[PDB]
């Protein structure tokens, strides 16, 4: 019936020079047997931290329920802290805080070393809300070879995030050529035009689930996102449901995301 | 428990010079008591006729169920034939087939004279799928004072419809001034910009429900519609659900449209 | 299991010099057997008429459901039109439109003459919403011998009602002496203080059910009403539920009202 | 699915010079994982002590049920003893028994030190019945920066509370200037008029839930409370349900209070 | 809601020189409204007549139940008599009894003239068991333009059906050159090999549903049927379920057959 | 009531010269009491290994559910790895990898030594999908005295398996005489033709359950298999259901397989 | 969900000079937390002992069920042995066996010292069947200050009990003065007539629940009991249900008795 959540553990980070918090959900029966589990990475929005999906998202109750009902297979859920010191998911322009490198080169290997994890792309999915939707969306466009499924909920656009990366950086130390380079790497249109054939095929191979409420100011951002993906022939599932920019929407979508990624993990 | 459907009745049209077919759904208890009912106009798509919402849409079973369960209050459903002679809902460019004039000046008054109908805008709503979604959309943008609720399902765009009016017309007799004028009356951007305040207020006061499946080729048209409406401050409900250009989608949506318009008929 | 509604029947009034509309709900089985039924008079709000409880209140579906479930015993529901010519339930101050006289001397005797009605006080109740809630409240305070139960929903106060009576009157024909007298007859504090013992006792014998939503602008009016009745030792049931000034509130309250008066008609 | 209750633990009070009893409810799964929880302070009425909400309120069964069904998120419930030595929640006028200082400077820090509590305003709510309803009400009017939600049930008034503080004080040592000072601090009208703008805004930011039975002698006090709050534009949810001054009323409201505060803890 | 069955009606047949019996199931509500219905032709097995699907198949109960639950749309079910005079569905080789001619030239037009039928191939399906399963299959391979859906249940093969045609014939009147041709028209391998592209494509457009129990002596014939169709790229739905050559098997498949054809009639 | 899965335990093979992986499912309550269990050996398909039925087949959830509902009696499920070094279940022709000998002489004795197993043929069954369906089928045809029930799901044929033995072997060291010898040992027709009466009788005593989806490319293989068994009077259960070569099909059949073998273990 | 029963524990009795057996039901969760519980003393009938309510009454299942459903709050149930040495609940007339004194001075204090019991009259109730109905009835009439609720089931009368006390005694050492005094102390009419105002008011404060089946030989005794209590204005609930002198009756009443006493323990 019931799994458990740890909120106070950390990963020793040399790239960020600190102990980084994360939360982790372990499914019921993680402590019995010796088997391993797939992992869902679940990213919070602006203002919250690694307790957001725990306290507001009610991840323990919602995942316990979905797994016991058979709506989802057992999985591990990992919730990073992207609020302490700097807010956001990407490497800053001044070179002083490379959070994206921390995620792929330190957090993911730590999870695989510490917990009983199936450590392959086919067992790794990523999702998030608002700021974390943009995080999940662009993590997968940068490293499509790391994920099998991606689920941006109420996702911010590339322009919003690049604005956050500039406001968070010391712009006196950043040249104009470097601003132009990262601006292009945070634009969904430019990434798809400039991707080599191998990259674009991995992007088409990823299973995408993109959802947003219709009374959300981000509905326009996500309708433009849907049109861009069809224009580049990236098949995906797209939902615009009754809802707003609120935790009512995200607690309702969480079991849908789990059912979506769980079927990819188990195949069908 | 059970209402009834008549498929074979006609209305004698002076504008079109012929008897025009329609099907009509009367709710259960229509023959008991003396009260009157609100009306939903339900328009078919390209290739089908007045039997379309009857045979494919299964209107009798679905409305019988929604009304018996209380999801919808009792109402009349009218399904006009827009297939015979010429296909489409609008006046052709050559002046030989003014179907839109027929709808508003002959069909609606005939229904209100023949059946026990509450003959007011506050009790009159319109919906349709594909070609009929574009019909419901542009019928309401032309005569916004005529409806309280409008529900385009998988609706075609204005450019698609204007192309249909050209194909069906004798363009040898049509001047370039008329071609340019009618295109502007079939463009939603243009109508909203050229409307006086009294007209634009009535368009915002209409309660809109716009729904389309994500695996439909029209999903892009309807996402662009959602953006255009927001840009002009037309509040509306927008849904993009899992589904395609098929009768599974429209039979799923029919009881939603009925609950949507029923709450407006009864207030809430 | 389905009853029926007549909307188009009238009653010939000498007091008002015209045919006055009413609506009537007859329970299932009215046309089999020869028995008689109690009556609930159900009053609409300002701007609406005798169709209001039919179309907005959905009286037919709600009454059919409550009687078939046994939540209520079978009863007749009468819905008078207090909208045509003048809006309101009371005698105008200029003497040209004595609606309250019509209600008690012509409508109530007519209903008892035309339909199979148990014509005693113990089988007659009155209820209404907003304007009609104030109507029901003061109809019973003026003629307490006429009802066994009274249920004001979201009721306006006497001050609101008196103000509305003046606007509809030709105040050139009205003396200040009559204005002060009528003001006192539309004030609950005055009526309870100035009633002889015989009248005040009948007021206490009536079973009162007073309900209003907390997000209603009339919530303060109805809280003051609860305090006044307690201050004069008039027992009543009082409900302030989650809700607003809406037909969602009043369609919810109709089955509670029907269970309330039904239990009094049948005893317990 | 079962949590647990501790009744026999105490807090060592420097202010009251004794070990002070409290009861605490820990939710299911409190022992597994390392996370923290929000806290609801739940105050008993006159005559009961820290065992009242346990034995009469049946907090363990009711909270176990609401949390397992998902009607509430997991929370900690703390039940202070306000009966031993003196009955009541406030500082006595003679200076020998400052229970209110005890509550805020000793009990709240003790809970946050001893249990895994999210120790912020946004994760702290307070509720109580009768005497404790007034206690919850005026604790929050005195220290509004401490709470995010307040739920007085069948609450006693400000005058009743000030009367208790006097009967419980030795008045020979009490000056007349102080009596008038505390009289004003235990009056809601006085507090709302005389609070500076920063306090008054914080009172409006709190989420209020006020409930009382219609057959309670205190129904008048709480209806006057409803009117006073609207007069000062402090929005709140107000309920007057069928019920009396009884543990039937309070056992029914306990899960409604839990759902109310839980939605505030989790956001929506 | 119950439909009805007529057993005793006949069609006056010039080809067979007699009145031919049939049974017909008309759905609930056939006698209200004026609409039309699709038709399922339902063929009995050897030894039975037009009462077989009525008395043994229990078509009234099964069709009333499937239609009311919404598992199937309303349809007409026609059950021809192929037992009187001679047993079988095909023209006997001696030219004296052209039952296949009777079915397509007299029975189908008579049903369409007498009942409210949608008279098009897109609204016409055929099914049967054993002898009638072979009948449905070879009717559709001979006249593929007549059906949209075909459902042989526990069908006999072409050789068994041809052998029955010989044994019932007067061989004094049979030419051997025609006998050899008809043997080839009653062999599925031969029909598909000899079909021109227009015929072969129409056969692939028909929707096939082939079902047979695994404990049936005919399971081998129907597995070979499945192998032949795939060898010729005729996509179809094939079911081998637990069951025998019995009315337990056929009563279970009848609602499955109805759901299969209903969705094709209504589209999806 | 939850059982448990072990994935990381091995068996020391003298025949294969390495530690060989397997997974094992132990039912709930295996750790209470001293009783013994029957065993189902469950073989994966090509490309997966011993975690395939665990991660994709979800054996833990599906077996936990079937046993708790009583659809199946408690049993042990053993899932061997036939992927490492060489893919497949049979002895290679070059003599370097005799996997079939390993299975019967090392793996089965190890399970019976290590876990509480009823070590008799009447308590031993075998099943699998695709490559593993052929494994189960030909494992049972070679040593039929080892199993009481066999369940090939979507099984490959013997020719498919013989092709795998050739492609996986170094054929330079293999004589033509040996190629002909094993070819005959991997053909179902040949095995049944040459079996002595004792072997043939035990094959008929085995209870066979053969299931395949109709939209699977292997459906022709299994229809031919059904025909072959009937020609040799090998009674069996045969199912052809709606489905493809997918884990939806195989997760659906696993509880059907468990119910089938459980009923044989317990008798009926 | 499940509590537990101890049958083999004993109280060391100075009054009876021996270890006395009792059985005890502890509710689920007794071993978690530190809280205390109310106590129901539950007395057996003639012939049974402290195992009677356990084996025949099935108290463990019935109390587990009533408490888990919330029909009763958790309580401790103590079942004393009144069978060993002498049968009955009262002091023998010869002074050699003061069973009633043992009950009040040794059994009740031992329970409160040994288990976590709320040791006040308001948390103490008594019930019993047959002989134990008379015991519970007359214990409460003798020591009314000890109980808050009393529930005699199918109770014997005082005359029967006094007959039991004599037959169990050595009457040669008992004077006629003691015989007459005890007869009056075991008669319900006499106890109520001679009780001072302090005792009679506590008798009226106790909540009584007296139940007996209609086909029971004691139905007449308990009808007279109902008559006696009413004549002295002792309010009580009285039930005469279908049933006999059997454990079907007493197993039916046990959850009613638990609900009755629970609501007194919790208030309502
Ligand atoms: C319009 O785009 C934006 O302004 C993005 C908001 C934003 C940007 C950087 C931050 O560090 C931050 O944290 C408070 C918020
Ligand atoms: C881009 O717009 C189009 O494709 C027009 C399709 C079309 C238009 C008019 C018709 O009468 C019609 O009938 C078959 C089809
Ligand atoms: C109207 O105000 C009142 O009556 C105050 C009642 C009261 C006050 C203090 C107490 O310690 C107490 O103990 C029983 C009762
Ligand atoms: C005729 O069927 C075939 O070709 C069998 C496919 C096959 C055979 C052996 C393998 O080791 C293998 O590895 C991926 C695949
Ligand atoms: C009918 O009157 C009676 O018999 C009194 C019952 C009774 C009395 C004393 C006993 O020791 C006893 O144990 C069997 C039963
Ligand atoms: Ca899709
Ligand atoms: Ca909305
Ligand atoms: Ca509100
Ligand atoms: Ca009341
Ligand atoms: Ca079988
Ligand atoms: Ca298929
Ligand atoms: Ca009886």
């Amino acid at each position: 019936q019931q799994g458990k959540v740890y909120e106070t553990r950390t990963v020793k980070s040399k790239i960020l020079g600190m102990e980084r918090s994360y939360s982790i959900y372990l499914p019921a029966g993680y402590d019995e047997g010796d088997g391993s589990y797939p992992v869902l990475y679940l990213l919070h929005g602006l203002g919250d931290n690694h307790t957001g999906w725990v306290q507001f998202g009610q991840v323990q109750y919602i995942a316990d329920k979905a797994i016991a009902e058979g709506k989802s297979a057992p999985m591990i859920i990992v919730m990073p802290d992207a609020d302490t010191v700097h807010k956001g998911y990407f490497n800053l322009l001044d070179g002083t805080y490379n959070y994206e490198d921390f995620f792929f080169q330190e957090l993911i290997p730590h999870i695989e070393k510490t917990y009983r994890v199936r450590a392959e792309s086919r067992y790794r999915a990523i999702s998030g809300l608002a700021m974390g939707g943009g995080g999940a969306l662009f993590y997968a466009l940068h490293y499509p070879e790391m994920f099998v499924a991606v689920a941006p909920l109420s996702a911010v656009g590339g322009a919003w995030t690049f604005d956050q990366m500039k406001n968070q950086s010391d712009l006196s130390k950043v040249s104009e050529e470097k601003k132009a380079e990262v601006l292009g790497q945070m634009d969904i249109q430019t990434i798809l035009e400039k991707s080599p054939k191998e990259k674009l095929d991995r992007i088409k191979w990823i299973r995408w689930y993109i959802s947003c409420g219709d009374d959300d100011f981000l509905s326009v951002t996500n309708c433009l996102l849907h049109n861009t993906l069809l224009q580049h022939q990236v098949g995906h599932e797209f939902r615009m449901k009754d809802g707003s920019h609120s935790w009512t929407y995200w607690r309702m979508e969480l079991p849908e995301v789990m059912r979506f990624v769980s079927r990819i993990f188990t195949q069908y």
